[PDB]
C-alpha cells in the first residue's frame, strides 16, 4: 500500500575520493541507485571483468581491523562505515562501484558519507521495507568479549570499552542510544576512528593502517589526545564502536527490529553473532509494515 514503510535507494550517481585507511591506495567511490530487492551490493570497477560483491554476513572474510567482503580471490576492505551511514539514513538498495580494494576512510566518521548520500537524496521504492525483528536473545562470547541481540521494540544499540589507558579510562565507557530518541546523524555517524600510536607504528610495517593520518583518525598516546582540535564528542570512542557495530549488522541485507549490546566486541565477534542469529531461525522473523504509523523504527524524510 501506499502508507506502507517503502524500500529506499538515491535519487541520483554520486562520486567521492579518497584513501584506504589500511592499503593507503588512493580510491574512487561511486554510489549509485539500485532496484528493488538488490540490497548494498560492491562491484570493483577497476577489474576486467567488473567484480560484484553483496553486503551479506555469508560473503564477510577477514575481521582483523576491519569488515572485509570477500568472493574467491577479491576484496572489498573498511565496509562497516559505509554500511553505517546506509543503515542510519535507512537506504535498502544501493550499488557502491570502487576503484581499489578498500572503502575510502574520509575523515574516519560515516559524517561524510551521510552527506554524500543526503545531497544525492532519497528515493522511495514501490515495494515493503523488510525488518528483521529479534525475537529470542542471541548471544556470542569469547573471553571477556560479548556481543548480545535482545528483543526491542525499536533499534537501540548499547556499548561497554574496557581500555587499559589514562586517556580511555578518562573518557566515558559506556553509551547507550536509543535511534526512537536520538539522532544516528547528529550523535553518531560523526565519531572517528581511533587508534594507539605505538600500536599503528607496529601495523604499518606490518602492512596495514598505510592511510592513517590525524585527519582521518584519533590519534592517541598514554594520557591525551595527540589531534590538535581535540574529539569531536566527549565519549567519541564508545560511540565510534555503536557506528562500526552499525555497519556490521547491517550485513544481516535488512534492517533490525531489536537491541544490540557489545561488551568490548569487534568486528569479529559481530559478523560471528549475524551468523549464530541467522542460524537460529527461531530466535529471529521478517517483518513488513502495512502503515508506516504503527512501526516502532521511523525514517528521515525522502
Ligand atoms: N578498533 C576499531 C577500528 N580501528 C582501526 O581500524 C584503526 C587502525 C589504525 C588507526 C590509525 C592510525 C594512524 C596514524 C598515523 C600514523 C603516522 C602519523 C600520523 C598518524 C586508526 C584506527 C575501526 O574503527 N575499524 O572500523
Ligand atoms: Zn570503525
Amino acid at each position: 500500500s501506499n502508507a506502507m514503510i517503502k524500500q529506499r535507494t538515491l535519487k541520483n550517481i554520486i562520486r567521492a575520493t579518497g584513501v584506504g585507511l589500511h592499503s593507503g591506495e588512493k580510491v574512487y567511490l561511486t554510489l549509485k541507485p539500485a532496484p528493488v530487492d538488490t540490497g548494498i551490493v560492491f562491484s570493483r570497477t577497476d577489474l576486467d571483468p567488473v567484480v560484484e560483491i553483496p553486503a551479506r554476513a555469508e560473503n564477510v572474510g577477514e575481521t582483523t581491523m576491519s569488515t572485509t567482503l570477500v568472493k574467491g580471490d577479491v576484496k572489498v576492505d573498511t565496509v562497516e562505515h559505509l554500511l553505517s551511514a546506509m543503515a542510519g539514513l535507512g537506504i535498502d538498495n544501493a550499488y557502491v562501484e570502487l576503484s581499489a580494494s578498500e572503502v575510502p576512510i574520509m575523515d574516519g566518521s560515516a559524517g561524510p558519507f551521510v552527506f554524500l548520500i543526503q545531497s544525492a537524496g532519497l528515493q522511495e521504492q514501490e515495494a515493503a521495507k523488510k525488518f528483521i525483528r529479534i525475537k529470542r536473545e542471541v548471544s556470542v562470547e569469547e573471553g571477556d568479549k560479548r556481543a548480545v541481540f535482545v528483543p526491542f521494540d525499536g533499534f537501540k544499540v548499547s556499548f561497554e570499552i574496557d581500555f587499559d589507558h589514562p586517556v580511555f579510562r578518562g573518557r566515558t565507557q559506556q553509551a547507550s542510544v536509543d535511534f526512537s530518541s536520538t539522532s544516528f546523524v547528529k550523535e553518531v555517524s560523526r565519531a572517528r576512528t581511533f587508534g594507539f600510536m605505538r600500536d599503528i607504528e607496529y601495523l604499518r610495517s606490518q602492512n596495514l593502517a598505510l592511510g592513517g593520518s590525524v585527519e582521518n583518525a584519533i590519534v592517541v598516546d598514554e594520557n591525551r589526545v595527540l589531534n590538535e582540535d581535540g574529539l569531536r564528542y566527549e565519549d567519541e570512542f564508545v560511540k565510534h564502536k555503536i557506528l562500526d557495530a552499525i555497519g556490521d549488522l547491517y550485513l544481516l541485507g535488512n534492517s533490525l527490529i531489536g537491541e544490540f549490546r557489545g561488551f568490548k566486541s569487534g568486528h569479529a565477534l559481530n559478523n560471528q553473532l549475524l551468523r549464530t542469529l541467522i542460524a537460529d531461525k527461531d530466535a529471529w522473523e521478517v517483518v513488513t509494515f502495512e502503515d508506516a504509523r504503527t512501526a516502532p523504527i521511523s525514517y528521515m524524510r525522502p
